[PDB]
């Protein structure tokens, strides 16, 4: 029998420091996708979370870097329960084919709610209509992928998000349909959805003004100066930010996890020459390097493969190094 | 605020005749899509309903075409209420029934459940679009056929939607023409799902879904049509190479048509020949028709379009006779 | 499957004219409770409701002496559903509006609610006794008056639900003649509470009641009847002492006509004879009535009590007659 | 405001197997006593109201060696009243305000009833409650071996119709001023099925087909005189069984019976003492209102003593309970 929200919301309230925590990086965000600020936001972390032990390892050491480096990037943990395909660890959090909804749904809230505490933000990729509004509240970035930029029922969800979104551009490398999707989201919408308490309701949206696109790769990889050009001026052409985010990972490095430095190399290359629309970027990495079908060994992933913890140290300061130099000019 | 679908289906149960209707229908379809019989599916009706009483009206002409090609086609109303817009617009008649942006959800859920009673207790089988996840409990007992569109069928959600129907659905490809991931949709659509849904009563619930055995593929275009014999016999070797049913569907107004409500007689032409020399693997069609030709940005024309540009009556009867005789050779051998 | 108010309430709305009745009925009453009007209140009608068309032919009848004596009595009319039982029975046209033990609730209400908002529309205001802690929601803004039996008087959830009725109440005296429990249960009932109930949407939820200021007693006989000017006289010393109105209620019928429906008329004659010696505590009267007079165990004459047996439409008008002129004279002083 | 459903405390509060075990034994035990087919006495005893926790889980520790001891002659279940009918206002109890202080936090309460319960039961003792809201039982129902539907609502259909769909044992009370065939009558209505709405495990209204409560019984407790005595149990008997119902009751030696002083309570047990040894076979259990520390207070300033009605303190309830189980020994033998 399932639990609405609040019952999920009484056993593991917000804290004040969370709550601060993430009011704070979602402006902060803000700022990087209207131009008010030139730190890069770094969208850092595994392709999915299979144990939250590993993942608060993970925060805190990643928490020395975020600090470290706080006035040059923003970074921000990827806290991803699944991959659009072992559904998750919120539709399946014993990796045993039992479904246990309630228990996934209670241990994604309690990990959120622990990184938010010892002061590492948190984002996410938003896929079902439903499951939001049982963290939405502890989560400072919100990722649309690349299989649902062009729903209908997405572009509502995020209208009404209180957090800033990337769009990622279709699988086959169209960025029409994130550029749209940013000017449906940005709108208000009336649409139906589940309250807190687990009631279905006509919901009528603000619009999210913060929302922007992500360049992933396709049929080519899209993360290049001339493919950054490109999407700037479509994105002025539609009037909306041209300030935009690429992933490291995925369609952009192919198959090949070690990749990601090539094109951070890249990135940073764009940031010492100009890279005047790159507001950030985003990595997949993890305290172990590549992937593993069964979950054996400790903080190694076990859907896409990540670089490893030594890597990312070396990944970091490379951008932290070469924003340094944008924000200078 | 908003009613449960239990609220519907107290004041609009649903009847002996359309019951029957919708199980046979069903059931007729899914021979369709598993090559038992090789009549022809014709999903025929206007780009979507912002008039009942056009509706009802268009019906009632489609279904005396409905029992006279009988043998030949199997001839089923589009019944489209969700829209999904490129960027915005009104969203269809569930929406904003009023169409001057309302947003009167209910009052939109109650006609668009009457109209689908209406149809079927007239003998008119209907078919839409599942676009919302929620919608669908208001008025899916109605529905002989659905369709996933081009957007939505990548979504993992729309897919274990499919998976939970209890009417065949069919999959579009991508709006660049991408076909994988309708032959993906297929494969997951046919499995058990647990996800969230929305009961009877207007709760969320853990719904365990059995698994949709009858969906199968629309060609609705992309980047350039997709409708002609050789695009047909690529589909059909993926779909054999995945080891789901190779008989597939086609549009003929969209990315088909390229947005042109006049080549979709010259599109239905060429699956006449398709049909006439062989075309094995087509078990159906789709047409953009309505009582009046073209579309409208305002609803002041009775019978015509404000979505999507249609064809007229006459276009339409003629359409029809075109695909009956064609599909009647193909039936003698 | 049980569908919420709002359900009920998309299909009879309130109309503009029922908004207005019930709402200047309620402050009328009002009025009445706080001695600034010396009319009669007249609850009077059938025990319980068993037969809508007869409920609407009674009322037409009786909506013809609510305006004749508009002057000196205000006539609202019984229509109790909910019937509190010695052990068990037939519990009401809502809980079995079949008479047959089918137990179909959601016919029940739909057709209490439609039974309450044609009286309405016609100028009828109307009455009940709220028993249940749940059906209120579906038809309370259809009442006038509202009553607390004397078997729930005492019950700290019936006066937690009358803090938050927007309509005055009657509480009785208890089964056997007890007052206090009554005088307590206004104390209760105008004050704020706080408690679990049951929302339009069909949810349970926390209320915060505000208190209900239009609270009074009901003199219905214990062991021994307690109806005449004595009794009257003894009952609003405690009341003002308590600090609460002394304007009370008294029912004809009950323990004060020892359940015999012949001696409604005694009782009534009384407090003729009180009103024309002074009487200026009592600010109404309750009688059971109907179309046709006694009871039956089975519903097979039309317009005759099912429940406790009742005068007829012959009795009636010499009983209102009989109150009007008594009160006439009190009104003149 | 913002009530979270019974499915919310069922899922942080599980109710344990030993404790399933021990309210399914419970219950049937207690079945036993109502239908004349064992002669042990149950003993309804604990605080008038459950103000703190502590209290209450060190006064059970307590009374578990005792309901040890006296297995076989008493059945002994602790009172565990949440919920409070005040003559006219006053704190309605823990569940209603459990900060004491006007604030209503509802969803607390209902947390802080559920843990008490439950670990009472998970403890070996068994508890017993009454029955006022329609909506909370479903919150803690499961955990509850035995329930009361107090005087001021035993005349109430509704109170009879929620009585008939628990699976616990219910005793109805006589009326405030003594009248007794309102319960009666309640045994009847409660004995069979109804059809009424009700509030589901999750938050909704909902139809209910309930099967009969088949173990319901009267409790003595007074009215404008006292019943307790061996006259008032026979007349009561005769009544019972001409309404074709068990003759097996319950009589609360505090209340009206006690006249509101505490310290009679002791000698009505002694009457019922005294009847145990007669002859006394109408008399299935007996109800003390019992704390750690006698009398009452209008603050929760002392610990272990009473802010509703004035309870007997440990020392009178060790001696009350070695009473009565010397008694019905000698019952028990004939
Ligand atoms: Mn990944
Ligand atoms: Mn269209
Ligand atoms: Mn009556
Ligand atoms: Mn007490």
């Amino acid at each position: 029998e399932l639990l609405p929200p609040i019952a999920h919301l009484y056993e593991l309230p917000i804290s004040k420091e969370a709550s601060g925590l993430v009011h704070r990086t979602r402006q902060e965000i803000s700022d990087l996708v209207h131009g008010r600020d030139k730190r890069l936001l770094v969208i850092i972390g595994p392709c999915s979370i299979h144990d939250p032990k590993a993942a608060l390892e993970y925060a805190e050491r990643l928490l020395k870097l975020r600090k470290q480096y706080e006035n040059e990037l923003l970074i921000v943990m990827r806290v991803y329960f699944a991959k659009p395909r072992w559904k998750g660890l919120i539709n399946d959090p014993h990796l045993d084919g039992t479904f246990d909804i309630n228990f996934g749904l209670r241990q994604a809230r309690s990990l959120l709610l622990s990184l938010n505490n010892m002061g590492m933000p948190a984002s996410t990729e938003f896929l079902d209509m439903i499951t939001p509004q049982y963290y939405a509240d502890l989560i400072s970035w919100g990722a649309i992928g690349a299989r649902t930029t062009e729903s209908q029922v997405h572009r509502e969800l995020a209208s009404g998000l209180s957090c800033p979104v990337g769009f990622k551009n279709g699988t086959d490398g169209n960025l029409k349909i994130a550029i749209d999707a940013i000017g449906a989201a940005s709108h208000s919408h009336h649409f139906l959805s589940v309250t807190k308490a687990g009631h279905s309701a006509i919901v009528h949206t603000g619009g999210n003004p913060d929302c922007h696109v992500i360049l992933r790769g396709g049929k080519e990889p899209n993360y290049d100066a001339e493919h950054v050009s490109e999407a700037a001026e479509q994105l002025r052409a539609a009037g909306v930010t041209d300030k935009l985010m690429i992933d490291c990972s995925h369609a952009n490095s192919r198959k090949d996890y070690t990749r990601q430095m090539e094109v951070a190399q890249d990135i940073a290359a764009q940031l010492e020459q100009d890279g005047g629309n790159i507001m950030g970027v985003m990595v997949e990495s993890h305290l172990v390097e590549g992937r593993q079908d069964k979950p054996e060994v400790y903080g190694k992933s076990i859907t896409d493969a990540c670089i490893g913890w030594g890597a990312t140290e070396e990944l970091l300061a490379l951008l932290a190094g070469a924003n340094k130099k944008r924000m200078a000019r």
